[PDB]
RNA sequence: ACAGGUUUGGUCCUGGCCUUUCUAUUAAUUCUUAAUAAAAUUACACAUGCAAGUAUCCGCGCCCCGGUGAGAAUGCCCU
RNA sequence: CACGGGAAACAGCAGUGAUAAAAAUUAAGCCAUGAACGAAAGUUUGACUAAGUUAUAUUAAUUAGAGUUGGUAAAUCUCG
RNA sequence: AGAGUUAAAUUAUAACUAAGCUGUAAAAAGCCCUAGUUAAAAUAAAAUAACCCACGAAAGUGACUCUAAUAAUCCUGACACACGAUAGCUAGGACCCAAACUGGGAUUAGAUACCCCACUAUGCCUAGCCCUAAACCCAAAUAGUUACAUAACAAAACUAUUCGCCAGAGUACUACUCGCAACUGCCUAAAACUCAAAGGACUUGGCGGUGCUUCACAUCCACCUAGAGGAGCCUGUUCUAUAAUCGAUAAACCCCGAUAGACCUUACCAACCCUUGCCAAUUCAGCCUAUAUACCGCCAUCUUCAGCAAACCCUAAAAAG
RNA sequence: UAGAGUGCUUGAUUGAAUAAGGCCAUGAAGCACGCACACACCGCCCGUCACCCUCCUCAAGCAUGUAGUAAUAAAAAUAA
RNA sequence: AGUAAGGUCAGCUAAAUAAGCUAUCGGGCCCAUACCCCGAAAAUGUUGGUUAUACCCUUCCCGUACUACCA
RNA sequence: AUGACCCACCAAUCACA
């Protein structure tokens, strides 16, 4: 079961040069909830879902921070280079909890 | 072995594999009756019954027969 | 090896679990041979004798089915 | 094995002279502190003789001189002993010239090659290792014979005494062991598994960017003439296109089946129609349906190529010639 | 062919140039030589890589099973 | 962000007749593919200005080596 | 420079009574 953790809207897109590699950076503002580094993420464009996966780098003001709270600005670089970050995109951080099912079989007796 | 098939476009040589014979176990398919012979997966575990007594007391018999091939290169033959 | 120790013994005849491709009777007699004991008549003996079971093999007849038919290697026709 | 020596080259290095020298099928790069001549140590390597066939156990040894020297009254014999080409390793010395590597230059689709230039390890000396070669004259040592006698090819066939080896092919000069100055090593040397062959020699073809001869007569080069390939048309292919045939489709198709399509032709497409439906008869006519890889008929092609083939005969065996 | 070609098949007219060489590249013949080819060079064939599968080996380690020698004492006696 | 060279065709390059090598398509060669040999199309980045010329200067884009700095 | 795989020789007549 996928239950939601946090949601953040992108604002500005940056190109940062580290180790001779241009890294697209999504500047984000966390609206409702929080974002955590280990959780799974999905990107949302005007109601569509563009991407599924985990960040490469979540970095906030020259510090790498595992958990950004609400109202916190956070830089986000994905591992997927094919992903395009626009000015108005939405981002949903979700966590997966495990539901343990019992037998669908009930013996008559 | 009285031999035969098979290397190659072909021939010779060399060289393996296989066929043909005979027996035993198992299996498949078939199966009428006798006789004789033989009876065999297992040194894994065993319900029950029987397998050692005789005899005027002592005594004498009681893995001898029977079982098995576990172990051991054990050993054969011979002093 | 067997003082000891694991532990509670069919590798006697039958049987039975397990196991394996592997499947004989939980049978009758001491009448004959052998063995034990007895001075002896005799008793005992799943040794054994006579039977039961089984195409495992031979033989005898009452029994016909299996395999094979391109070559080696006996033997074929029409369909699919 | 020692010690000593050096003729021909080559080079450091000067002296003149010249602007180039080097280098290839052809260039480039390199060098001009280069080249030619005249002078020259060291180092390394040993024309001719050798058309000889000697020495050594083998590996090996062919400039000159001297010293020392080539086991056994001579059968075979190891895993024991002592040696063992090149490469390679360690340490010290040498360095003319050659040269793995590497760097440049060409070449090429690429070229981590062949070709060009530079230069190194290394080739040399001393000392120690290493122990391998197509270490193959693929033919064991020692005595013999030339009798019997052809698988093939090759270097003719064999006896006796020995020793060493070999039991399909791969897997495999591999994996594991033991030993070894070897540590990417040598030696010794399996099995699972896979296959139904793997090998040896020959035969006739075909082929060969193999060599030597001889040619080409519209024929390859050399050469002559007129054209094609560019334009417009004509006509055929291929595609694409259509509801809308088929066949040819390297040489050996492409104004080809057609010396011939407006209807017909005609096989195609679309609508419609007809079911003993060309004929003397026939549970029969009819089919331009499939197969040209079942065929006959006609041909193309090698080809203006010279061979094919029956019947025989010959060959210490014959596939064939 | 009724008609349909710049096509085809035939007849005729005017009417040249060059070749007297070459074996280096192409091709042909003969002879040598080679062949791992024989569907016969449009032949055959080698290794990586890629896709699966089989089997051996080597593995830090882990399970289960597996046992030794050393000197002794023991031949001495009591009571009847 | 600054700096310096720069921008000629899809890629690199020459010059000022707008061209040559690869890429691309199309022909040819070959029994056939590939190499190879030809042919075609392919533009001086958009703004502005001139002149006997644009390879002069500017605007707005651009990129690149170099520095700084970027979540 | 290159050019899937696969291709081949293992059966006997006619005629007469
Ligand atoms: C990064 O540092 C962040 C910038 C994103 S806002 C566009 N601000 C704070 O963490
Ligand atoms: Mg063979
Ligand atoms: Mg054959
Ligand atoms: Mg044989
Ligand atoms: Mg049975
Ligand atoms: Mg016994
Ligand atoms: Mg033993
Ligand atoms: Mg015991
Ligand atoms: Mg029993
Ligand atoms: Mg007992
Ligand atoms: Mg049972
Ligand atoms: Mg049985
Ligand atoms: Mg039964
Ligand atoms: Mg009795
Ligand atoms: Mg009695
Ligand atoms: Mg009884
Ligand atoms: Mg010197
Ligand atoms: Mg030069
Ligand atoms: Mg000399
Ligand atoms: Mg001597
Ligand atoms: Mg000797
Ligand atoms: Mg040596
Ligand atoms: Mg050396
Ligand atoms: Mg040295
Ligand atoms: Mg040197
Ligand atoms: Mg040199
Ligand atoms: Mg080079
Ligand atoms: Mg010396
Ligand atoms: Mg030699
Ligand atoms: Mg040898
Ligand atoms: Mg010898
Ligand atoms: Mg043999
Ligand atoms: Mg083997
Ligand atoms: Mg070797
Ligand atoms: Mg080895
Ligand atoms: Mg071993
Ligand atoms: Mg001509
Ligand atoms: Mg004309
Ligand atoms: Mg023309
Ligand atoms: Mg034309
Ligand atoms: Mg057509
Ligand atoms: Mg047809
Ligand atoms: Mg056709
Ligand atoms: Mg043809
Ligand atoms: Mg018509
Ligand atoms: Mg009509
Ligand atoms: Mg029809
Ligand atoms: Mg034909
Ligand atoms: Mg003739
Ligand atoms: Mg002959
Ligand atoms: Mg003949
Ligand atoms: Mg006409
Ligand atoms: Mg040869
Ligand atoms: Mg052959
Ligand atoms: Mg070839
Ligand atoms: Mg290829
Ligand atoms: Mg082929």
């Amino acid at each position: 079961e996928e239950h939601p953790v946090g949601e953040a809207s992108i604002l500005a897109t940056f190109s940062v040069t580290e180790g001779k590699k241009k890294v697209p950076v999504a500047g984000c503002r966390v609206q409702k909830g929080q974002l955590e580094k280990q959780k799974k993420f999905k990107l949302t464009r005007n109601g569509h879902v563009i991407w599924k996966g985990s960040l490469t780098s979540l970095k906030h003001h020259k510090d790498d921070i595992s958990i950004v709270k609400t109202g916190m600005d956070c830089g986000l670089s994905l591992d997927e280079d094919n992903m395009e970050f626009q000015v108005g995109d939405r981002i949903v951080c979700y966590e997966e909890k495990q539901i343990q099912a019992k037998t669908s079989w009930d013996p008559g007796f």
